């Protein structure tokens, strides 16, 4: 059996310990090296560390970090960890940002509204099923048209600053049968959502500014919710007016129209659009780096399969696209779009890692940095390599139990009883549709890459048409 080890690490002095750790995290090391350097110092993938934001935003920055794929899954076990008000970590954004409600993402499964609200989203997703393919194909076709246009003008085409509009338009049309162009939102939604998301997440992000500016401006106190209330109201009225069919189901589930609307707004703008804002540019980055031979192989598979399917893209056709499925899973393994999962121990726990076990007391905040679980070399071979074909075949597919992007194993299903992403199957579907739309159109592409507060900044520098 595993030896019991004392959890190494410490929190430094009051005030200055957490500040120095925050500087390492944001500025002097960056998140990955912040965690890896301490794995090396402590010779442990489980240790005590301060997490941002601390300061006057979070009451208590002290966590136990789980940084391997054996210990990490404790964070999924709702009998071991409480998942209340910790969606964003050791602080929670003001409910003033969300209509006065504690939104689904912050609710522990022990709360009755968790079941009701998650069921509402499951319905939203199921009811959209026959709109997803045609609306994705129409909206993303327009995006690539615009990218070709921009490339012809500038010699490069900024992906993110067009793809954010495309994502919102797609979601509005697929979920609500509503084109934002036909509404008072016009083309404003991305800007509105970006500002509102910033008011929620600024304690966790760097914008690029020098630390002397950023630290007092976004890392010490919460930005005032009052400043984004009118923008939020524009979004709220769009959802109230557009989500009629879904609101009928909300009524049947016993959810108030107001609560349902705030939750639909959040699920659409924050969970879905925000998650896509991170995922899609990251996918372009990793697939771009994979090189033209991989591009050509994806193009060959995708086009051949669609031809075999009489030109009709369907769920069943996608199941034949083995390399495509595997590439999407590898993007999610290599670069989890959301790196930070938290859980508060409900009771005393014994947490097993690879070489030792650790005891934590009820009330301790557990934290996992997902990339270190999903690139754990004791679980995955070639762990730090992007391997397009990793999940192809019976043996490859077994490894999906260790892909954790959704806050649970990829082999598991989100339920009203767990805190796994309500949109798990939707995300994997639209990520596949994204790769499919790229390679039905292009043989290969080249990219330029930069940093972004969320995800990656990506430009196309070449789009080689079929
Ligand atoms: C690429 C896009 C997405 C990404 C990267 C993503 C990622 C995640 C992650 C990591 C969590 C766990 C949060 C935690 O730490 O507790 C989560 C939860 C959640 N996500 Fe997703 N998500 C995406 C899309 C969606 C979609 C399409 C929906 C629509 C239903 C959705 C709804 C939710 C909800 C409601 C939760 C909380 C679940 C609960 O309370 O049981 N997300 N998501
Ligand atoms: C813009 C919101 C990003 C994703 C939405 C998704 O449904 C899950 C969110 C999960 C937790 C909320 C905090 C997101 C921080 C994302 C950037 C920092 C990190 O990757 O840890
Ligand atoms: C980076 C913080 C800026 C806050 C924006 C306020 C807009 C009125």
């Amino acid at each position: 059996d595993l030896p019991i080890r004392n959890i190494p690490g410490n929190y430094g002095l009051p005030i200055v310990g957490p500040i120095k750790d925050r500087w390492d995290y944001f500025y002097d090391q960056g998140a990955e090296e912040f965690f890896k350097s301490r794995i090396r110092k402590y010779n442990s993938t489980v240790y005590r560390v301060n997490m941002p934001p601390g300061a006057f935003i979070a009451e208590n920055p002290q966590v136990v970090a789980l940084l391997d794929g054996k210990s990490f899954p404790v964070l999924f076990d709702v009998d071991k960890v409480e998942k209340k008000d910790l969606f964003t970590g050791t602080y929670m954004p003001s409910t003033e940002l969300t209509g006065g409600y504690r939104i689904l993402s912050y609710l522990d499964p022990s709360e009755p509204k968790h079941e009701k609200l998650k069921n509402l989203l499951f319905f939203l997703l199921k009811s959209s099923r026959n709109r997803i393919f045609p609306e994705f194909q129409a909206t993303y076709s327009e995006l690539f048209d615009s990218l070709e246009k921009e490339l012809s003008l500038k010699g490069k085409a900024d992906f993110g600053g067009s793809s954010d509009g495309t994502a919102f338009n797609f979601l509005a049309r697929a979920f609500y049968g509503t084109n934002p162009a036909d509404t008072k939102l016009k083309a404003d939604a991305p800007g509105l959502i970006t500002k509102w998301v910033l008011f929620n997440l600024h304690p966790l992000l760097s914008i690029g500014l020098p630390r002397v500016i950023e630290e007092p401006l976004i890392h010490t106190f919460s930005l005032p919710p009052a400043l984004v209330k009118s923008d939020y109201q524009r979004l709220y009225e769009f959802f109230l007016e557009s989500a009629g069919e879904i609101l009928v189901e909300a009524d049947k589930l016993g959810i108030s129209r107001e609560e349902a609307t705030h939750n639909l707004l959040f699920a659409t703008c924050f969970n879905t659009w925000g998650g896509m804002k991170i995922l899609f540019p990251n996918m372009v980055k990793r697939i771009g780096r994979a090189g033209h031979q991989v591009h050509n192989r994806l193009a060959e598979e995708i086009r051949s399969v669609i031809k075999s399917n009489g030109g009709e893209l369907t769920m069943g056709a996608i199941e034949k696209m083995e390399l495509t499925k595997s590439v999407v899973y590898e993007c999610l393994r290599f670069e989890p779009p959301v790196t930070a999962q938290y859980g508060r121990a409900k009771k005393d726990l014994v947490i097993e890692s690879h070489d030792a076990a650790f005891k934590v007391k009820a009330g301790e905040m557990l934290y996992g940095y997902q990339p270190l679980a999903t690139r754990d070399p004791k679980i995955f071979d070639r762990a730090d390599e992007f391997v397009p074909e990793r999940f192809v075949g019976e043996e490859g597919e077994k490894l999906l139990r260790h892909v954790l992007w959704s806050n649970g194993p990829e082999t598991e299903t989100p339920t009203v009883g767990n805190k796994q992403c309500a949109g798990k199957d939707f995300v994997v579907l639209v990520a596949r549709l994204f790769v499919i739309e790229i390679f039905r159109r292009y043989d290969s592409f080249d990219i330029e890459v930069g940093t972004s507060p969320l995800g990656s900044s990506v430009n196309f520098s070449s789009l080689r048409k079929a």
